[PDB]
């Protein structure tokens, strides 16, 4: 069986990795990497991973620099728990001392084991101020170095009374989730139409920007539907498909899926698309599902 793990680091990340254990991921193996031993104590997440002593100067992990000091004293902690799996994902809320620091050094550790490494992160909102957003952008520059395809979502992007900061950081969750769940799902269960894996390294391998869009319909023309709601998806809006060099394309349902179906999506798909591109089209299994069908799209090598 395909061996994927899915990294949360620091406080942004790991929140977002508990999202996914709570919602489930099928198949992948949960760790969250913290300077934050409290955080480590707390977290739902499985297997934890300890960077840097956990001791720290006021508000001294702040700074990015703190992250990746911790993080590389403990690469070899890092290339232990990394080493054997087939893909990574790295989840980080980036703005922070940790995330942003110490995700491009988790990174750069399954890029050298060879790893097909993905990464998800958030940018912080306009109002957490420029001074992290500086810090953020300067942390995708970096991460953008050690990965293979990199989906960066704007907190901005996404988002009143009511709105907890909880839920503010929920809208964040859910499309990291999707990412991850939508990618790893077509290996680790898949449907009527197998996906290859070399073909997912093929439209994911050092292919650089990547983003996903999503949809989901119920009906006669569920597929037809599903599809043109992910191309229309609001993170999609700005990025013609046909300017990205690789597209990955999940289609999840139940035991019904039909062949039919996934040629219809794979149509659909193939005329938004350009065809100078390496087009890849699986299917998942979800048994919980009736009804519906999602198409989550990840147009990968875009710029
Ligand atoms: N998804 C998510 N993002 C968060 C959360 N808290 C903060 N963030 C975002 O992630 C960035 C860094 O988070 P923070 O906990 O301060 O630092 P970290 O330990 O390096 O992750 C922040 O600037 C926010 O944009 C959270 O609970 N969930």
């Amino acid at each position: 069986d395909a061996v994927i793990k899915v990294i949360g680091v620091g406080g942004g990340g790991g929140n977002a990795v508990e999202h996914m254990v709570r919602e489930r991921i099928e198949g992948v193996e949960f760790f969250a990497v913290n300077t934050d031993a409290q955080a480590l104590r707390k977290t739902a997440v499985g297997q934890t991973i300890q960077i840097g002593s956990g001791i720290t100067g006021l508000g001294a992990g702040a700074n990015p620099e703190v992250g990746r000091n911790a993080a590389d004293e403990d690469r070899d902690a890092l290339r232990a728990a990394l080493e054997g799996a087939d893909m990574v994902f790295i989840a980080a809320g980036m703005g922070g001392g940790t995330g942003t620091g110490a995700a491009p050094v988790v990174a750069e550790v399954a890029k050298d084991l060879g790893i097909l490494t993905v990464a998800v992160v958030t940018k912080p909102f306009n109002f957490e101020g420029k001074k992290r957003m500086a810090f953020a952008e300067q942390g995708i520059t970096e991460l953008s170095k050690h990965v293979d395809s990199l989906i960066t979502i704007p907190n901005d992007k996404l988002l009143g009374r009511g709105i907890s900061e909880l839920d503010a950081f929920g809208a964040a969750n859910d499309v990291l989730k999707g990412a991850v769940q939508g990618i790893a799902e077509l290996i680790t269960r898949p449907g009527l139409m197998n996906v290859d894996f070399a073909d997912v390294r093929t439209v994911m391998s050092e292919m650089g920007y990547a983003m996903m869009g999503s949809g989901v319909a119920s009906g006669e023309d569920r597929a037809e539907e599903a599809a043109e709601m992910a191309i229309s998806s609001p993170l999609l809006e700005d990025i013609d498909l046909s300017g990205a060099r690789g597209v990955l394309v999940n289609i999840t349902a139940g035991f019904d899926l039909r062949l039919d179906e996934f040629e219809t999506v794979g149509n659909t798909i193939r005329a938004f698309a350009s065809d100078n591109a390496t087009v890849v089209i699986g299917t998942s299994l979800d048994p919980d599902m009736n009804d519906e069908l999602r198409v989550t799209v990840v147009a990968t090598g875009i710029g």
